[PDB]
């Protein structure tokens, strides 16, 4: 007798911190928002305010970064937030920024997942809705692919290819099935990552403004240059897991399936959920008016 229900945020909480991609400073609100409204971001510092609600057929830009845009309006690195945002289960809310780019923080959704459990969670007087794959749909691109598996859960596989010293082993795969591993504790505090000669390149051509070991794990030729060291024995897979969950966040429900990757990245990640949602026959909504029947758990709120 206990279902499902939609969950928004109890309280607004705010955050301030710098864009990775743009350098800037930007203030980040995230409030509460009615039922059915989805993840709504909102430039604030724009005259008329103008809303992009964070789905698939808003995205923009893949280079880098997930970017949504509205126009000529865009709202870039949306994919760390809404990993957040999917891994605690919230449905609706709106997200104010006073810039184009959601901020950085520590490189990974830690700081988000902390902001929003501070603020509590708030279950809504409406059932949940879930997108649950029937059928495979898969994408390909050159060695990249991305696909969907029909599983009675929710479950992220990911394999990462780099032919470095650093990058060696069983660390380059892994596999996260939700019903027993907590996506705060395994996944959240996964950092973002970059190479120093492809930072050297953005940095020649005066990008990735905002990046530095405080925001992101550095690697050179042969180490990681982080005086601190990792989080995660394979953090860097985790980090693809994590950037995986927000993209697939941009279905606008939570997924009653499994997500495999080989090297895919934003881009592809994108044009798995256009085929997805074009291809109807391989996916249903679905709801749980009991709770007990559910193959998907979420945390108390
Ligand atoms: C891991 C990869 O998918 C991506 N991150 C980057 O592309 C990236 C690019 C540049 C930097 C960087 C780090 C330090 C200084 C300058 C740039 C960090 C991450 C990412 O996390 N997207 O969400
Ligand atoms: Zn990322």
């Amino acid at each position: 007798n206990a279902m499902i229900k939609q969950r928004t945020l109890k309280n607004i909480i705010r955050a301030t911190g710098v864009g990775l991609h743009s350098g800037e400073k930007v203030y980040l609100t995230l409030k509460p928002a009615p039922v059915d409204t989805g993840i709504v971001f909102s430039r604030t510092d724009l005259d008329p305010v103008v809303e992009i609600p964070a789905r698939a057929e808003n995205v923009g830009e893949t280079t880098m970064s997930t970017t949504l845009v509205k126009g000529d309006v865009k709202v870039d690195t949306v994919e760390h937030l809404l990993s957040a945002m999917a891994g605690l289960g919230i449905d609706n809310a709106y997200v104010e920024l006073s810039a184009s780019e959601v901020p950085i923080m520590d490189g990974s959704a830690g700081p988000f997942v902390f902001l929003i459990q501070s603020a509590g969670l708030q279950e809504q007087e409406a059932a949940k809705k879930f997108i649950r794959i029937k059928r495979e749909v898969s994408v390909e691109e050159g060695d990249k692919r991305a696909v969907f598996v029909p599983f009675d859960g929710f479950k992220v596989s990911f394999e990462i290819d780099f032919d470095h010293p650093v990058f060696r082993g069983r660390t380059q795969q892994a596999s996260v099935d939700f019903s027993s591993t907590s996506f705060v504790k395994e996944v959240s505090r996964a950092r973002t990552f970059g190479f120093m000669r492809d930072i050297e390149y953005l940095r020649s051509q005066n990008l990735a403004l905002g990046g530095s070991v405080e925001n992101a794990i550095v690697v050179d030729e042969n180490r990681v240059l982080n005086e601190d060291g990792l989080r995660y024995e394979d953090e860097f897979v985790k980090h693809k897991i994590l950037d995986a969950i927000g993209d697939l966040y941009l279905l606008g429900n939570s997924l009653i399936g499994e997500f495999r990757g080989f090297k895919s990245g934003h881009a592809l990640n994108n044009q798995l959920l256009r085929t997805l949602i074009a291809d109807k026959d391989a996916w249903e909504v679905v709801t749980f008016e009991d709770a007990r029947t559910a193959p998907i758990s979420y945390m108390r709120p």
